[PDB]
């Protein structure tokens, strides 16, 4: 599931290629385009690279620490330069200025899967195949070749573009980083996650099966729908420490059933196990009906796209 189609390799030599040219990243080298959007401890930007002319993603996360500090995830964040993979954003180098830190990245023109989704309203389930396909193929490759776990799978870290190629981001590469920061919501965690007991992968599996319901039924889904909701949704509020408390203590969510796959129903079930030993794994999911269906279909991710979000 990690060899590379003959398109795929060339567009990794591509981005290499132009990489190498690229030197030392410096604050004053950057010119802003715009404003790409903002956390709750970051903002990241559209800029120009403009020695290089290469457009990139800018992230900043500010920060005041001692440059002790600072050095050592800059340190953890060279990582990234060997996170090579069609399934995982570029990276194109992380240094410190003025207070914040920044990461530089590949700029994905199609922008996030909540920012897809409120355009959308809901996302087809054959566009969620592959959406489903790219995730598992992603998280694969980072266990696989980095032994490293994403730690934050959510709408907001798959990013899309008009070339049709789907990525994760924001994936748990450097501990220091991690700790020196750590507020994200908690709000696509894990019972495990948040009960402090056994988080691995399958902690991960959990939240991207969260995440396709939300963009299945255009609605963050817990709670569930009550009868009325799905009737105007198809035909056919909690504060966050309730929520939290929902999502250890109640029945996971479900898609409703009659509009969509019993494959995809299924194949979010298994993602959505409570216990996490019970719940599928990377393997077992990639050779999920509903994973083996959706890839063999031809679907026109990018044609998709940008009828949608109105790209061009
Ligand atoms: N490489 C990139 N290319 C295009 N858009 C991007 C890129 N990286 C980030 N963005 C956008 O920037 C937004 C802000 O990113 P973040 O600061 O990580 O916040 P968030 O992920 O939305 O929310 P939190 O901080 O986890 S709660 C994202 O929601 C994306 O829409
Ligand atoms: O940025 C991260 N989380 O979201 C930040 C949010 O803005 C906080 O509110 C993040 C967290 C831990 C870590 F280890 C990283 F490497 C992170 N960033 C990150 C990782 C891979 C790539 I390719 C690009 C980036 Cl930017
Ligand atoms: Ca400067
Ligand atoms: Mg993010
Ligand atoms: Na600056």
């Amino acid at each position: 599931e990690l060899e590379l189609d003959e398109q795929q390799r060339k567009r990794l030599e591509a981005f290499l290629t132009q990489k190498q040219k690229v030197g030392e990243l410096k604050d004053d080298d950057f010119e802003k385009i715009s404003e790409l959007g903002a956390g709750n401890g970051g903002v990241v930007f559209k800029v120009s690279h403009k020695p290089s002319g290469l457009v990139m993603a800018r992230k900043l996360i500010h920060l005041e620490i001692k440059p002790a500090i600072r050095n050592q995830i800059i340190r953890e964040l060279q990582v990234l330069h060997e996170c090579n993979s069609p399934y995982i954003v570029g990276f194109y180098g992380a240094f410190y200025s003025d207070g914040e830190i920044s990461i530089c990245m590949e700029h994905m023109d199609g922008g996030s899967l909540d920012q897809v989704l409120k355009k959308a309203g809901r996302i087809p389930e054959q566009i969620l195949g592959k959406v489903s396909i790219a995730v598992i193929k992603g998280l694969t490759y980072l266990r696989e070749k980095h032994k490293i776990m994403h730690r934050d799978v959510k709408p907001s870290n798959i990013l899309v573009n008009s070339r049709g190629e789907i990525k994760l981001c924001d994936f748990g590469v450097s501990g220091q980083l991690i700790d020196s920061m750590a507020v994200g919501t908690r709000s696509y965690m894990s019972p495990e996650r948040l009960q402090g007991t056994h988080y691995s992968v399958q902690s991960d599996i959990w939240s991207m099966g969260l995440s396709l319901v939300e963009m299945a039924v255009g609605r963050y889904p817990i709670p569930p729908p009550d009868a009325k909701e799905l009737e105007l949704m198809f035909g056919c509020p909690m504060a966050i420490f309730e929520l939290l408390d929902y999502i250890v203590n109640e029945p996971p969510p479900k898609l409703p059933s009659g509009v969509f796959s019993l494959e995809f129903q299924d194949f979010v079930n298994k993602c959505l196990i409570k216990n996490p030993a019970e719940r599928a794994d990377l393997k077992q999911l990639m050779v999920h009906a509903f994973i083996k269906r959706s890839d063999a279909e031809e679907v026109d991710f990018a044609g998709w796209l940008c009828s949608t979000i109105g790209l061009n």
